[PDB]
């Protein structure tokens, strides 16, 4: 099973003029690796892929892969609506040394099932890298159903997992039973912090979730506890994880909130975010702080 | 009132290797102008803006505007999820000679109302061109409500209309009452063929709809009949427009169907569409042809 | 084709203690018959079926059929969630002299397709009367799709029409092509005022819509004009019908709005509605009046 | 805090002619009480309220309250669309000796917020019994949001809890923060088996869930372990609860499944269900059996 465990969707740190902030992104990467994460995911939703141009995304990916320098597995999010660009970004990720790509379904047009299968097959065929699918139906408007994901894993042996970002036990349970039932080493990762624990108990493989940026230790230690068979300890971590997503209501998009939390939790990076997101206002920053303090995270 | 009447969302004609087909796109543009349309809208949904890169979009807009050569007003669709790219595409449109830009709401993240207002304001402030809003909630997952549109038209004097793409009489009626009630010259255009007649009877201003590519005469003659007070004639065109959208069920996306209909209706252009769309298969092309024959369109 | 033309969903007039108001309901029935409607529909949504007990519904239907005294065809809405009660109400309708029953899908549980087909087949088999389906997905949360309605019409020869209450030209168009294409005399009636014209132009059969209560002459004259081939005149009535549904935004449920409009349009019936609906407040009644005045309806 | 802990939504056992099976319903009640449940809830969605007439529901409720004979607190489901009937059923519950009522929002019309509050205020005013609200937005089409529920708890001192049936950690979390934050003893209960453990860890109070019928011991022992501070033991029960809901996919409605499971788990009751539900077929009964065997439940 590839890409299991705790794999943060790393925030992309930008300077005040919206350029890649290399020292801050580097320091964040180093923080997370030192926290004991099982891999790093660049250019996910939290990484602001959808607010970035293709050349910017290539620059960020190359920078990130190079800085990680093989210390942990690296995933690059290469998806979007422009399928020709997805191939280009995916081939580029492979050339630059990524260990895998994560590919959402096209989220403007909700393409017919035949076009959607064809799309993922074509992307998968464009690289020799492992491909993780990315389901986020609240944003895409089109669910990657367990049956379809199983069909995609039957069709291409390099389609080897899914980040399933959805507040639904049922969807995770059914993703696991359907796809892992036919493909035992297919990887199932939840995209929300407060689903990590259930995803493990259900027989899935970990999480790619926002709190990996600012409190990776909670997920890392939950996974470690769980793997040690200390379920009670794991449940204790889960109890923090259950509360964390309160903070994501502070704004939409909440990429600003995540970066503000990285600062409050002890890593001073620029919190600039790209339009149409915007800076978090002071009242909400203090709110975020009180939440982090209540959870003993800063 | 700016940009009223029948303004097709012009198909972008591509060669087999996916490049701008300049002779074919020119020929289509000339066809529509000589059919009597009131304006031309490039790089809408039907123009495949979301499957194109930014440089590609710039080249297509420049070519298109240049070929129209001021014979009719030209709109350029500049929207996306990358707000910095929206500004750059909009400023480019303006420098390239466009008459207006058409801006959809960001369709990945459904940004908070505050961010959404700020986004459109920023875009409007980046140009001195008129700005048309674009509502397509089936695709975007976020409705531009009549109240929100009113608030945008109240905030910025260059936000002067909307393409409201929705199968909903209520939405069109409410957009008209709420926005045109406060701003008599704000332009309301429907984005669907079969809502043109109702839009006119409701006090709105016309349509930007797919059949403008392959049967502009139906909409052009409907509008003329309407303005002439020949309601019965208008209704007869309406009856054809009511039936046309059957064909869009043949695939999703249906940009392929639109281009196949351009060919069937007398204009031999390449029908290549960009991934993740795909060629219409021969059985469905034959269906399409039967429909178009039944409607007396070819 | 059975039950075509203009068939109002008649308001049930109650006294202040919530009992059936026989003189008010009789006077309303007689007004509608005198206006030239083609049938009358009791205990639809606008008749408050879902706020009434079964014995009250039986009393209402009995009274209504008896007062109509075969002057026009009579439909009784017999639907709900309690399927045994639907059979009872539908058998009672038949015994009481109704010309047909209107049956919505169960709207609590959204029952599986097999359960749904079996439900309708069992209801249809409990009576020898014609059965009109009723689709109101905004309220039911489960659409009767054209394919499913075709399947029901293919299964039972007494399932002979549908009231399709949905603000969607596509749904109406497709209901007509799919069902009427297989069953030319299957009846298609829209449930919204502003879709009657389009329904007629699309090849469907008329409307069962709230304004039949207070302005039946609009729909009646529209249908007559249409049948006479005077399309311009029909479109002129359509223009009024396009504007009427503004008033339904005044409250939810808007049964109160409809009875307040019957009064304002010149028939003084009691406007009591059953909980959880409530009386329309005076400022909104005055807005209603202004509306009706602007439309030349009172 | 009232009605905390494990409170099954009890199946109503019917004979083959669809009458109340008193010996079977009595035996099931006695099994649940013996299993250590903290209360019993009759005529919830699982008790088939929506397929029963009012007099039927009165007779069931009276039978049930009588048979419980005050051994544990008894809740009666008195909701529906007929608001006058809700008051009648609720006053009847009170007279018959119930300890509280559980009241869903009206689920045909989605009544305005003003009408909704008024509805719940009027039912709460009709009885001196504690009222539990019942949120089931997948069926009702109208969410009882934490803000609204807080407004209801501020308005009436006998509105003292909620059954929150939704597959959503966020909703449960926010219900708890918002309502219990203002009303510490307001009761929050989840309606799904696989949310019990999270509900407890979030600060809620228990569950009313389907598996309380055929495996009450899992929930009872999870609650006991949690209250004992034996989190690891609670998590082990949770793991069973995570898997149980697979069986509810077997049919819709799945009231048949729950009753088949009561049989398989050792209590021979008639499994008859009311239309429009229908008997579970043998293949699916066997599937249920294999699931229950895998979970060590039969």
């Amino acid at each position: 099973a590839l890409f299991t465990g705790i794999i943060p969707p790393v925030s992309t740190i930008f300077t005040a003029d919206g350029q890649l902030d290399k020292p801050g992104t580097a320091a964040l990467i180093d923080d997370l690796i030192k926290a004991g994460v099982d891999g790093l995911f660049f250019l996910g939703s939290g990484g602001e892929f959808s607010q970035l141009g293709a050349e910017e995304r290539k620059a960020i990916a190359r920078f990130a892969i190079d800085h990680v320098d093989r210390r942990v597995p690296v995933l690059i999010g290469t998806g979007g609506t422009n399928a020709r660009e997805t191939i280009e970004l995916s081939q580029h990720a492979q050339q630059a040394g990524a260990d895998g790509i994560v590919v959402i379904n096209p989220y403007y047009w909700k393409v017919s099932e035949a076009n959607l299968i064809r799309y993922f097959e074509q992307v998968a065929d464009s690289v020799t890298l492992p491909v993780m699918l990315y389901n986020f139906p609240a944003l895409t408007g089109q669910d990657l159903t367990p049956a379809l994901v199983k069909t995609l894993a039957d069709s291409r042996s390099n389609i080897i997992g899914i980040k399933d970002t959805i507040d639904s036990v049922a969807h995770l349970r059914s993703m696991i039973h359907t796809v892992k039932g036919a493909h035992p080493h297919f990887t199932v990762l939840c995209g929300y912090d407060d689903h990590l624990f259930n995803t493990l108990l259900l027989g899935g493989d970990g999480a790619i979730s926002a709190s990996g940026n600012f409190a990776p230790q909670v997920s890392v230690n939950l996974l470690k506890a769980w793997r040690d068979g200390d379920v009670a300890k794991a449940a204790g971590y889960h109890q923090t994880l259950l509360q964390i997503p309160q903070m994501y209501q502070l704004d939409t998009p909440f990429v600003n909130v995540i970066k503000e939390a990285i600062v409050l939790c002890g890593r001073p990076v620029s919190t600039h975010v790209l339009p149409p997101a915007s800076p978090l206002d002071e009242p909400r920053k203090a709110q975020l702080k009180t939440l982090l303090q209540q959870l003993k995270l800063c």
